[PDB]
DNA sequence: GCTCTACGGATGCCTCACAG
DNA sequence: CTGTGAGGCATCCGTAGA
């Protein structure tokens, strides 16, 4: 019954297809691109194929008129009417960049359902899905020359069948409400983030690169003079020589975090550390971005377009190649220059970067999950828990806690929460093994609800094989009952961390979706992204709790109000989700906006 | 006895042509 | 006949963000 009839061949047939399509509560949509060139209509994208069910596929050719594209735009932009596509983000970007079509409404992606049912598994290709979840369609795998009219039909029907199976599988696991309402709208928001791209000035990048390269030459001159000869800084053998071979205390694994008893006294290891950061910064941001930089003519600027992965074990969002998330924070260079690779990321003319970062997000989520009344009452009163942790660690007043010293407190807190042992805590605090063990013991005793939550999460993981987040995501950890102690402990730490961190990721995704909905309510006429062609915000980057939006100068205040309200009202918990909003002329130049 | 990501570089065995 | 350099991947680790 596998049919590939072409609806876009007759006027009346196409009209009947459209009128039956607008009433379909759930259909499957597939791209059909004959990519003769690497983002066009009739040259790259050839058409769209549809599938309502019962092994039926209808093809809408975008080749040799525009009324078909107009009606497809009407159907795809809020015709119920859930459209399921394979790799929704790339499909959304292709539709936008080829025809300016925005998928508005309810969208679904079988990859997202497969990753919900097994976050730690491998990213199943569509045939891999048909060979696992829906074996009853294997003979249809033939059809993926490519002939994008047949590959699209086969992909659409297979995606429809696979998503129908995954719908029942999610209903069994009680993830369908989370999948339909939170996971997929977050994917559409990430597609909008990829379409927008983050602004990027080469002029700032060029001057930062020039200063960094001058510093690299100076550092090489120092290192070749500090030791006595001219070695190679990119080969581990040379660093394992001189250091650990002449005077320094230890093949030898010359890496970071051995700063103790090495970086003091002889200053060579500090120079090597600075050289390695600046070199990593260059070769992983500056060079990759200066070759991945693209020119937006309408904005008359340069933009970096990242690619989101979203197949994360804990529910986070990552980015490949450009790695805008991993762009380093500002660091100082002495003769003093300030390498701010984020400062190279800029809004359009007459616009401002707006960044809203969740304040102690995972602490609040852990307080809600554990129902720990102590933590709840501490963090509902406006107190900064990380500041107090740093203060009690160092004995200084909490109001005088450095941001760098607060990062160590954050690391200590989250590590203790997520299974850090006594040796690692001693390393990260400088205290002895016994002192670190007593610190973890008193931490669990003080926050009784948190320790009870950890033990109960481990026990329920052993009983069920999986852990669950605040909004229903399950991660299966078969190693929880493994006989080997190391694997069992790793699975325990992963279980607790997945619970809390996946809950935080769910909260962040829902906050992003709510912000986007409110922004579209407030600015219905604004463009959805920078590739749809001003007013509103644009969501140029996501930092796992932080949302960079790149708003207009006059709309800054209203956008900040909207963003703060939505990030605080995303989910109703026993905690308050205090969001910290900053604005500035650049990503690397942001000032706190107490609004 | 922190977790997550990507990613490149590094190990670390497994196997195949191969030259003796 | 057979060790074997080489290659061939398969993962592990370090490092930057979070
Ligand atoms: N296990 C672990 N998770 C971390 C660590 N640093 C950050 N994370 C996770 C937990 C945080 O809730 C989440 C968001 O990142 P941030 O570092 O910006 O922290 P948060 O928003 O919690 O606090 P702050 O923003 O400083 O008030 O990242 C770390 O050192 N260890
Ligand atoms: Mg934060």
């Amino acid at each position: 019954t596998f049919s590939i009839i072409d609806v876009a061949s007759d006027r009346r047939l196409f009209n009947t297809f459209i009128k039956e399509w607008k009433t379909k509560e759930r259909y499957s949509l597939a791209l059909a691109c004959e990519k003769r060139e690497h983002d066009s209509d009739g040259l790259v994208l050839i058409g769209l194929s549809v599938c309502w069910g019962a092994r039926d596929s209808y093809y809408i050719s975008l080749q040799q008129v525009s009324e078909r594209l107009g009606q497809v735009r009407s159907c795809l932009s809020r015709p119920g009417g859930v459209v399921v596509t394979y790799d929704i983000i790339q499909v959304y970007k292709t539709l936008v960049l080829s025809c300016g079509i925005s998928l508005a409404g309810n969208c679904e992606d079988p990859k997202v359902a497969c990753w919900l049912l097994d976050p730690g598994s491998e990213e199943r290709t569509l045939p891999n899905m048909v060979t696992v979840y829906c074996p009853e369609e294997l003979p249809l795998l033939d059809g993926l020359a490519h002939c994008p009219r047949v590959r699209a039909a086969t992909k659409s029907v297979l995606v429809h069948a696979v998503m129908n199976h995954l719908t029942g599988l999610l209903e069994k696991d009680s993830m369908l409400d989370l999948f339909r309402s939170i996971e997929m709208p977050s994917q559409v928001c990430l597609a909008l983030l990829e379409l927008n791209g983050v602004g990027f000035s080469v002029e700032e990048c060029e001057r930062q690169k020039h200063v960094m390269q001058a510093k690299l030459t100076a550092l090489e001159s120092q290192a070749y003079n500090l030791a006595g000869h001219s070695f190679s800084l990119t080969s581990i053998d040379d660093i394992a020589q001189v250091l650990f071979l002449e005077l320094h205390l230890p093949q030898f694994s010359t890496t970071k975090d051995i700063l103790e008893k090495l970086r003091p006294l002889h200053p060579l290891p500090g120079v090597i550390l600075e050289w390695r950061r600046i070199t990593n910064a260059l070769t992983k941001v500056v060079f990759p971005l200066q070759r991945e930089k693209q020119y937006h003519p309408t904005l008359a600027m340069d933009r970096i377009y990242p690619i989101a992965q979203t197949h994360t074990a804990t529910g986070r969002v990552s980015f490949t190649e450009p790695n805008i998330q991993n762009v380093p924070k500002d660091f100082e260079i002495c003769m003093a220059f300030s390498v701010s690779m984020r400062h190279a990321f800029v809004p359009f003319s007459g616009g401002m970067i707006l960044a809203a970062d969740y304040s102690q997000l995972e602490l609040r989520v852990l307080a809600h999950l554990s129902k720990d009344q102590r933590l709840l009452q501490v963090l509902n009163g406006g107190a900064d828990v990380f500041r107090c942790i740093a203060a009690e660690w160092k004995g200084v007043d909490p109001e005088t806690v450095n941001d760098s010293l607060r990062q160590q407190a954050k690391q200590i807190c989250y590590g203790i929460i997520y299974g850090m042992g006594a040796k690692s805590l001693g390393e990260q605090m400088g205290v002895e093994e016994n002192d670190a063990a007593c610190y973890i013991e008193s931490f669990k005793a003080r926050y009784k609800g948190i320790n009870a939550f950890l033990k109960e999460t481990v026990k329920n993981c052993i009983k069920n094989g999986y852990v669950q987040t605040l909004m229903g995501r399950r991660r299966y950890l078969p190693g929880i009952s493994n006989t080997n102690t190391h694997i069992k402990a790793h699975a325990e730490r992963q279980a607790v961390n997945t619970t809390v961190q996946g809950s935080a990721a769910d909260i962040v995704k829902l906050a992003t979706v709510n912000i986007q909905k409110r922004l579209r309510k407030t600015y219905p006429t604004a463009p959805l992204s920078h590739q749809h062609t001003l007013r509103g915000a644009f969501f140029v980057l996501q930092l796992h709790d932080e949302l960079i939006y790149e708003t207009r100068e006059e709309d800054l205040i209203q956008v900040a109000q909207i963003v703060k309200r939505e990030m605080e009202s995303a989910v109703k918990l026993y905690v308050k989700l205090k969001a910290k909003v900053k604005v500035g002329p650049s990503w690397g130049n942001l000032q706190d906006l107490d609004l």
